């Protein structure tokens, strides 16, 4: 499909059993979702943005759906206000910027 | 162009005669570009990104050539990590997500 940025590029992903609406957000070298107790191991790390920088757990081979299409990877957790789709996810459902 | 995301979409802009890398972002709503001068009138705003919310100066009707496409409209300079290229002006160069 093609999305038009008239208003944010919102779609829905699916981590586990939770349905959440997540940023398809080029600027985003990573994947960021607001915080939720995923299963695994983890590590800490700082990631930066406007405002300042927050803490997050990295979890690693994540399966993630973005609009049915199948992903997997690395997934940062924290107190994000908002759950970002990454450069890391948005290549393997073949996302691209066209104009 | 059709830009992949393996790589930060930076690309070349052109802004009061100087030549800066910029990211094309779709997780930005506005424009948000690092520290420098504009001409005219500016208005103090404040914007909220990951890390919380800062101060920045918002420049209105600025003409900006972004990889050879053109677009006026508003700016706003302050510190962000990275030069972005917002929503606001991704809609007027014809700017889509697809995959
Ligand atoms: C390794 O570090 C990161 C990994 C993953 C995401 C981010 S990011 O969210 O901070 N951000 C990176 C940025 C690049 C340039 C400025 S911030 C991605 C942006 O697209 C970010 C997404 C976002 C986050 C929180 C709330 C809204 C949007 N965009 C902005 O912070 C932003 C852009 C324009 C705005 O006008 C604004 O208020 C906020 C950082």
């Amino acid at each position: 499909p093609q999305i038009t940025l008239w208003k944010r590029p919102l779609v829905t992903i699916r981590i586990g059993g939770q349905l959440k609406e997540a940023l398809l957000d080029t600027g985003a070298d990573d994947t960021v979702l607001e915080e939720m107790n995923l299963p695994g191991k983890w590590k800490p790390k700082m990631i930066g943005g406007i405002g300042g920088f927050i803490k997050v757990r990295q979890y690693d081979q994540i399966p993630i759906e973005i609009c049915g299409h199948k992903a997997i990877g690395t997934v940062l957790v924290g107190p994000t206000p908002v759950n970002i789709i990454g450069r890391n996810l948005l290549t393997q459902i073949g996302c691209t910027l066209n104009f």
